[PDB]
């Protein structure tokens, strides 16, 4: 979870209180308009086609570095696992934790 050395996007700390699902997002900055979007399966494991979805919002710069700062915060009613979708500059990026998602517990 640090700045990192060319990953295109990457999760940095999340969290979930049982209704709030929240965290931020290292993005690299490569070019200025951007959508940022957490895609997740609900309680029961279900992706829903991937249906699910949070958008993320700018947060703040990291100066010095050719990356920005994107959190998000929603309610849900209920998330097992999730990935984070990127789309800048006519492409899409995912960090979706090597293709294992990242994981809620419970
Ligand atoms: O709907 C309004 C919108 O306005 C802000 O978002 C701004 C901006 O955020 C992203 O871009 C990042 C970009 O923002 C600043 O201008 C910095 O100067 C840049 O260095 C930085 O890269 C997004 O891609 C833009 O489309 C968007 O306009 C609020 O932060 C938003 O919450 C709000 O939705």
């Amino acid at each position: 979870a640090s700045i990192p050395s060319s990953a295109s996007v990457q999760l940095d700390s999340y969290n979930y209180d049982g209704s709030t699902f929240s965290g931020k997002i290292y993005v690299k900055n490569i070019a200025y308009s951007k959508k940022v979007t957490v895609v997740y399966a609900d309680g029961s494991d279900n992706w829903n086609n991937n249906g699910n979805i949070i958008a993320a919002s700018f947060s703040g710069p990291i100066s010095g570095s050719n990356y920005e700062y994107w959190t998000f915060s929603a309610s849900v009613k209920g998330i097992k696992e999730f990935y984070i979708k990127y789309e800048v500059s006519g492409k899409t990026y995912y960090d979706n934790n090597n293709s294992a998602n990242y994981q809620v517990s419970t």
